[PDB]
Formats: structure tokens, C-alpha cells, sequence
């Protein structure tokens, strides 16, 4: 997917680093105190909507067929700059379940952006 | 994640079926004759993990996310299983990834 930068109004992939702290999540989680996150903003147009960067899945490609001819919902639907890849990280936390764990949690961090 | 029916109002996978006839696509795919592609609609208001932590700093007036508005997006596709004429009308089977809309989720 594309990397924000200058003069670049799309849908792209920038810089969040979350700080557990700032959040108040430090009183349970051990480590890491802080990580890059990134996150996904900028414009969706229609002819980006459904994109993942350079690619279009199969379902968008159906998608896009009716919005192209102008068929509801998907004519009116909005197109949201998401992540469309995310990646896992190791996290040591104090859980409910009585201890310290060490785990792979999914979904932290953003490796791709894309139009919903 | 939640599915559609005429009285839950938030982010839903609506039930949708396309026939590969109806569209024309037909002529190069050869099975399956149709399938349930399905999609995502409704609101996301306030109330992922990745998600989680952006709420959590939305919530707050924190200048990016406050101005971010959670959209009704797929959080879980499924591949399946086609039968297609390629680019040189050799008949591929072949998995598909991202063909089908599984679960909706806010972003
Ligand atoms: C980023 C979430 C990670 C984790 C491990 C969780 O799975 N459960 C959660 C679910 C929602 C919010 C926080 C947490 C949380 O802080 N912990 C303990």
C-alpha cells in the first residue's frame, strides 16, 4: 500500500505511536511500554474505493460492478481509508485468569492501508 | 460479528448473492455459477485490538482520532475455491483469496 509523504491527499499509512501510559493501560500491561502502532487516513475516491494500494481483491472488483452501474447501497456507501493488513506483536500483561502472561497478541500493528 | 435484518441499526454483513450470469462474468468463469459475496453496512458509534486502542484515544481529545470517523468495514474474508478460463483459455482451479465478506466490524 502507499506511505504517506508530501503532497500525498489519498489513503495512506503514517506514523502512531502508542504509548500505554497515556492511556492508562500500563497498570496491566508489562511490555512493551510503548510500540509503533501506525494508522490509516486520507481520501477515498471512487476511483480508488475498494483498492488495497496497486491491488483489487475479487470481492471489490464484484463490489465495484455495482457501484459503477450505480446500484444501492454501494452507489451512495462512502469509502473508508482502512487497514487492510495488520501484524502481531508479543505482549506481557497481568490477564483476569489470576497471572503474567507472555502472548502473541493479533491486530496491533498496521502494515497496509486501503480503500474500504 | 452481527448480520443484518431490518431492525439492528449499527455495522452489519448484509446477506448478498451475485450470479455470475447476471453479470456477464460468466463466459470465463465456469463454477461456482454463483456465490454469497456479501458486505458491510450500518453506524459505528462510540460505543480490533488496534481499533480498541484508537477509540480509546478518540474517546479523549486527541487532535487525529477526534476528527476519524469509524467506518463499517470487513474484518474477516474467506477464500473459495474457482474454476476459470486464464489468458490462454487453460482451465484453472484455483482457491481465491478475499472473495467473501465473513464478519463487519467499525474501524
Ligand atoms: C491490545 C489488547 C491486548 C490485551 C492482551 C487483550 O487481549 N485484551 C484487551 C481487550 C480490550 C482492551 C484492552 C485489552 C488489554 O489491555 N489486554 C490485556
Amino acid at each position: 500500500g502507499l506511505e504517506c509523504d508530501g503532497k500525498v491527499n489519498i489513503c495512506c499509512k503514517k506514523q502512531f505511536f502508542v504509548s500505554f501510559k497515556d492511556i492508562g493501560w500500563n497498570d496491566w500491561i508489562i511490555a512493551p511500554s510503548g510500540y509503533h502502532a501506525n494508522y490509516c487516513e486520507g481520501e477515498c475516491p471512487s476511483h480508488i474505493a475498494g483498492t488495497s494500494g496497486s491491488s483489487l481483491s475479487f470481492h471489490s472488483t464484484v463490489i465495484n460492478h455495482y457501484r459503477m452501474r450505480g446500484h444501492s447501497p454501494f452507489a451512495n456507501l462512502k469509502s473508508c481509508c482502512v487497514p487492510t493488513k495488520l501484524r502481531p506483536m508479543s505482549m506481557l500483561y497481568y490477564d483476569d485468569g489470576q497471572n503474567i502472561i507472555k502472548k502473541d497478541i493479533q491486530n496491533m500493528i498496521v502494515e497496509e492501508c486501503g480503500c474500504s
